[PDB]
């Protein structure tokens, strides 16, 4: 157990410009003196705290330490609080250097391709022998799928709506999370992100770097001439198109599309996918996953129009036929079932879709200038909509941030804010000053927290931080980062500076909440495969991937037996493999992760 500093900072560094500002855990009601000091222990700056209160999330007694105009690149920098009495009156070491974040944008992306289902991973594009494994689910005996897949068994009391008896190959795809399901819904959200931030670097003209170029990602695809980054997004959509159910199948809903497949049941950690035993099913379809499928190749479409003319034409086409069965079928919702004793995969319940539908409208109006669909966006309640608190998902009512994979309305209007289409100039317009209308009010929360997050406790029943916290603040920060590029105004980016300090080690835990990174890293993430808690023969998971973070719910044994119940919300946080409610990994938190990440390396250049 490291010690916790008493100046908590980001346990990477700084870029050398913008703002950048310590939390110190002090009982001191005056200011007390501080000092920067290099590797070698001289003193380069000094200055003194500022006195900030009782910090509400974390019941910590705090001041600010505010170093932002020093930018003296070093590595191995840390402060001292010489006349303050305790242990621990220092920081962690940490760099000032521009490349912060230029591998960090690369590991968040791996990610993917280590989560992919249907093919071997191997060296080199696994970035070590340890974390390489067989195929996962192409139908090789333990594995029950995913070359043949039935619908749910009838009989199953959660097996939700009635479907017909038929199979489908979904082989492909990525893995969710540390479980070994496959979820359009979620996985929408995720191929999104990918796609987005490609979609804005291009339009920046950034696609010549980072993963955004042919051979910029370690991955298969690496030397094919299409992008990177859009062959790992790629790998997704192939995967949702397989989803799809066709008039062969069931008539009656064809063209909606397949909410998830998975393990009947759930299985223990401690298990490569390969060798996953349990029967594979598809849940039925939802209006929702039908609605992700239509936005993302939609997406996809106006993305490989060029690169792929043939794979763009079929994804338009798939994503159009989906959105007219949505509208024939908008209310099937994928319904709530119980973690304990039921379906092997998490639920992603949602009963409401009047995001999805405009999400869906606005990717297919700027993919196809079609009037129908900017008849659809334009009338929604959502036209224009960027959230800085959510009202959307049951789920996501009164949480701070602007979209979920469930709460979408935002998504869409990033797509019309940032891509050129064909409404009034004005509208366009609103939707660039809503998203720094949004981000204005985080800059404010930023300003009234201890630890200088962007979110504060949920104004909802049972209050304190939601499952997957650290999330909501890298969405937050996408936005942020679109309003830096409509207004130019620096302070946007300051705020992205702050939020990133707060998941690297600037917060209530000094955990840097980012897998490889800091004095305090991810270690312990809540996965079948890199688990080393469950038994060392199982590997630490690989660099650049973030954990869901601090979860006040009390939502897992494991937590519930760490920490008391009057846990101060932005402690309730074990990194521990088997706190999946605290401590789990997804394709919805490590995608807008490579997003903020590729970001901020962008800035740094």
């Amino acid at each position: 157990i490291l010690p916790q500093p008493d100046v908590r900072v980001n346990q990477v560094g700084y870029l050398p410009e913008g703002k950048k500002v310590a939390t110190v855990v002090c009982n001191s009601t005056q200011p007390v003196k501080w000092q920067l000091k290099n590797a070698a222990g001289v003193v380069v700056l000094e200055g003194y705290t500022e006195p900030k209160g009782l910090d509400k999330d974390s019941q910590d007694y705090v001041h600010w330490l505010d170093f932002s105009d020093f930018a003296t690149e070093g590595i191995g920098y840390y402060f001292e609080l010489p006349t303050v009495n305790s242990p621990t009156n220092y920081s962690h070491p940490f760099d000032i250097r521009k490349d912060i974040y230029t591998q960090m944008k690369y590991d968040a992306l791996a990610f993917f391709y280590h989560k992919r289902s249907g093919i071997p991973i191997e060296m080199p594009y696994a970035g070590g022998e340890q974390w390489t494994r067989p195929a996962g689910h192409i139908g090789i005996e333990p594995n029950k799928g995913d070359t043949n897949v039935p619908t749910w068994p009838q009989d199953d009391e959660y097996a939700g709506i009635p479907q017909k008896n038929y199979t489908k190959d979904v082989t492909g795809g990525w893995y969710d999370a540390g479980d070994h399901g496959k979820y359009v819904v979620n996985g929408g959200i995720a191929v999104w992100t990918l796609m987005n931030m490609y979609e804005r670097a291009k339009i920046r003209g950034l696609d010549n770097w980072g993963p955004y170029r042919d051979g910029g990602m370690n991955i298969p695809e690496q030397n094919n001439g299409y992008p990177d980054i859009l062959d790992e997004a790629r790998w997704e959509i192939e995967f949702f198109k397989k989803m799809q159910v066709t008039e062969k199948e069931d008539p009656s809903i064809a063209g909606m599309v397949h909410h998830k497949i998975h393990d009947f049941r759930w299985t223990a950690l401690g298990m490569l996918p390969h060798e996953d035993p349990q029967p594979r099913y598809l849940r039925p379809v939802s209006t929702a996953a039908t609605l992700n499928f239509a936005a993302t190749l939609a997406q996809s479409a106006r993305l490989w129009k060029d690169y792929d003319p043939t794979f763009a034409a079929d994804c338009l086409e798939k994503a159009e036929i989906a959105w007219q069965a949505a509208l024939k079928h908008p209310d099937i919702y994928a319904e709530y079932t119980p973690g304990s004793g039921g379906p092997g995969g998490g639920p992603y319940n949602d009963d409401y879709v009047g995001d999805e539908f405009y999400w869906a409208a606005c990717e297919l109006y700027v993919t196809t200038g079609k009037d129908e669909y900017k008849n659809y966006l334009m009338n929604s309640p959502h036209y224009l909509e960027m959230p800085a608190k959510m009202g959307a998902n049951g789920e996501d009512n009164g949480l701070w941030g602007c979209f979920t994979w469930g709460t979408t309305q935002g998504l869409g209007t990033i797509t019309l804010a940032l891509v050129e289409n064909g409404l009034p100039a004005t509208d366009i317009q609103k939707a660039r000053n809503n998203i720094a209308k949004a981000a204005d009010r985080w800059l404010e929360n930023i300003e009234e927290q201890g630890y200088r997050l962007p979110i504060k406790q949920a104004e909802d029943e049972r209050g304190g931080y939601p499952w997957g916290s650290n999330s909501f603040i890298l969405n937050q920060m996408i936005v942020m980062g679109y309003a830096y590029d409509f207004t130019g105004d620096s302070k946007y980016l300051d705020g992205m500076f702050d939020g990133i300090s707060y998941l690297l080690g600037r917060n209530a835990m000094d955990q840097s909440y980012v897998t490889g990174y800091g004095e305090r890293p991810l270690q312990n993430p809540h996965d079948r495969f890199w688990t080393p808690q469950t038994s060392k023969r199982f590997p630490a998971p690989p660099p650049g991937i973030i954990s869901g973070g601090p979860n006040s719910r009390f939502e897992d044994p494991t937590i519930n037996a760490a920490v008391k119940k009057d846990t101060p919300p932005q402690k309730c946080f074990i990194d521990h493999t088997d706190s999946w409610s605290t401590n789990e990994i997804t394709v919805n938190w490590n995608a807008p992760f490579a997003w903020v990440t590729a970001y901020l390396d962008q800035y740094t250049d």
